[PDB]
């Protein structure tokens, strides 16, 4: 599953264990994710929104039951961070989530934002907390959302845990 990008049963730390053994990677900002689907309805692969760097791993849909699992870098070569907005569909509504792992941590902090609306929402309105999402979780706390709870380590090397269930 792993190297599919989507392995069944396991939670979040499960999955995060698993990511090693089938991504490499070169770069000085990453993070890892996981995002376990404890809900009725498929998952479905929409697409990303690249604010620094991009997914580098398989996107796969997440059946329920299943976790999705993946890493976003920054570019290659770059001295910015890895930050990136991830969606998925659900049912007909947009599953959005989002990491900012900064490169210069001197002057940034790290950032996680999850929100379930009916479109894909922007880098910029999931950092300030507009349209209708929260403001932003910093890493290193558990947020929660409409029920969805959510978790960013503070690393350069980070690990992004997602458990949706509706």
């Amino acid at each position: 599953g792993a190297a599919l990008g989507v392995i069944a049963k396991v939670g979040v730390d499960a999955a995060l264990q698993q990511i090693d053994d089938v991504w490499k990677g070169k770069t000085v900002r990453y993070w890892k994710c996981a995002v376990e689907n404890r809900s009725s309805k498929t998952l479905y692969a929409l697409g990303t929104t690249q604010e620094s760097g991009s997914m580098t791993t398989v996107f796969a849909d997440i059946p329920p039951k299943s976790t999705g699992v993946f890493v976003w870098e920054k570019s290659r070569g770059a001295a910015k961070g890895a930050v990136g907005v991830v969606h998925y569909k659900y049912g007909n509504k947009v599953l959005n989530i989002m990491a900012s792992i900064p490169y210069d941590w001197n002057l940034y902090k790290a950032w996680a934002n999850v929100h379930l609306s009916d479109h894909k929402e922007s880098f910029s309105d999931l950092y300030k907390g507009k349209n209708g999402a929260k403001y932003p979780t910093r890493a290193g706390n558990w947020g929660e959302v409409d029920g969805t709870k959510f978790f960013l380590t503070e690393k350069s090397h980070a690990e992004f845990k997602v458990i949706f269930s509706g």
